């Protein structure tokens, strides 16, 4: 193959720019905090499940919202014996509180019949419930979007919302059930990978990792939106041998990509590289949640890898910041170690790009924690502040399945400080475990 350069209209993490980061990571502005192991317990209201991703209900520009006097965070949890067991539960506090204790659980938004009476033949499919988000909609609902997994079907993630009726008192909150149901995307083709293409390589065996999840809704001039996890299709950027002879996915220069390009082809992560077109997608929805247009998306990570995961968007004091988090031990990047783990972020002047690396590579926050560190984090996320220079990052505690005792939970909060094109942890910044906001 011949070298060429497209960049399809969108923005790439680019292999010189993750080049960058093994040495940039050793500054403690882009680390996560150390934590103190004798603090943390677990979510006493979850009964013994594992509890790992979450997310709150957010108002449409990404702030905490208040639900009747409560804030309301929803998190996979499931049996730590049983690693497909996940199923999406909502916890609440009084808002004003910050203790770990305070957050109550309202139990599972679905019931198992809920797929079903959906009228939805996708979702009669789905064996998991995985990430994504919620808002809190100007007539007052609690909107939720999250990722339909079926293990029957070779792995198939669906965009998927619904709509959670919860009644609200002086004491509780409980949920009634759910309406308005629905798979809103699948992937096209074209733009993001589909089930059926992972399938055509092979599905698992194959090597390569299809994904469609964590959708992240997100609203600017009245327009809804959603960005969430992808893969590139076939018109922006696929996978396969030809990718790594695209200089768009290499940058720096010519000298940089004849090096680059000649070291991949002769290493051992040729293939993964081949395989990997990670990409954070978008696409606008309809006033009813419904698809309304499939648009390109806003970065993409051939070669580098096919998995970033947590999509994040928010307009932040004048500019638009892009988050994900990623895994080293799934990139291709020299000095990048399998026990490195990333949130990266890229900036914009508008929610549509194009977007540029923050603190000039992508690094924004980094954790090497070995896998058995009772502190090890994961799925870092940055929730908007109503003011201020602060974002809150909130993640999971414990690595799922490793010690009884001690199950995934909230994470200790801290503060990420943003300004223009740069961010900065702030020193000793660490808050209760699943504290949401600043104010309180
Ligand atoms: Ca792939």
């Amino acid at each position: 193959q011949k070298p060429y350069k497209e960049t399809y209209g969108i923005s790439h993490i680019t292999r010189h720019d993750m080049l960058q980061i093994p040495e940039q990571q050793k500054n403690e502005k882009y680390q996560v905090p150390e934590f103190d192991s004798s603090t943390i317990k677990n979510i006493s209201s979850a009964k013994g499940l594992d509890v790992w991703d979450s997310w709150p209900l957010q108002n449409a520009d990404g702030t905490v919202a208040n639900y009747h006097g409560y804030h309301i965070v929803f998190a996979l949890a499931g049996d730590p014996k049983n690693a497909d067991d996940t199923s999406i539960y909502m916890f609440y506090q009084k808002v004003g509180e910050t203790s770990i204790d305070s957050w109550k659980n309202a139990g599972r938004v679905f019931k198992d019949s809920d797929k079903f009476d959906a009228n939805d033949s996708i979702l009669k499919d789905q064996t998991q419930e995985w990430s994504g988000s919620a808002t809190f909609t100007s007539d007052g609902k609690i909107r939720l979007f999250y990722t339909d997994f079926s293990g029957k079907h070779y792995g198939k993630q669906t965009l998927t919302t619904a709509q959670v009726n919860v009644s609200a008192s002086d004491s509780s909150l409980n949920i009634n059930g759910v309406e308005d149901y629905k798979s809103i995307f699948d992937g096209d083709g074209k733009t993001y990978q589909n089930v059926q293409q992972f399938i055509d390589e092979g599905n698992y065996s194959s090597g390569d990792n299809h994904t469609l999840r964590d959708p992240h809704y997100v609203e600017d001039k009245g327009h809804k939106y959603l960005v969430f996890e992808a893969n590139t299709g076939t018109e922006d950027g696929y996978q396969g041998e030809e990718s790594l002879f695209n200089k768009a996915y290499y940058g720096k220069s010519t000298s940089f990509f004849r090096q680059e390009s000649q070291k991949l082809l002769q290493s051992d992560k040729k293939r993964t590289a081949e395989l990997a077109n990670g990409a954070l997608g978008m696409i606008e929805l309809n006033d009813d949640y419904t698809l309304k247009k499939v648009m390109k998306p806003l970065i993409a990570s051939n070669t580098v890898t096919d998995e970033i995961e947590r999509a994040n968007v928010f307009k932040m004091n004048g500019k638009w910041y892009l988050f994900t988090d990623s895994r080293g031990s799934k990139m291709t990047i020299d000095g990048i170690t399998s026990n490195d783990i990333y949130m990266l972020g890229y900036v914009s002047n508008s929610l549509t790009g194009p977007y540029k690396p923050l603190n000039k590579t992508g690094l924004v926050l980094k954790m090497d924690l070995d896998p058995n560190d009772v502190t090890f984090t994961y799925s870092h996320f940055a929730v908007p502040q109503a003011k201020g220079n602060n974002v809150v990052i909130t993640s999971y505690m414990t690595n799922r399945g490793f010690y009884a005792d001690k199950q995934s939970t909230f994470a200790p909060s801290f503060l990420l400080n943003i300004k223009g094109k740069k961010t900065s942890v702030v020193k000793d910044s660490i808050l209760e475990q699943g504290q949401l906001t600043v104010n309180k």
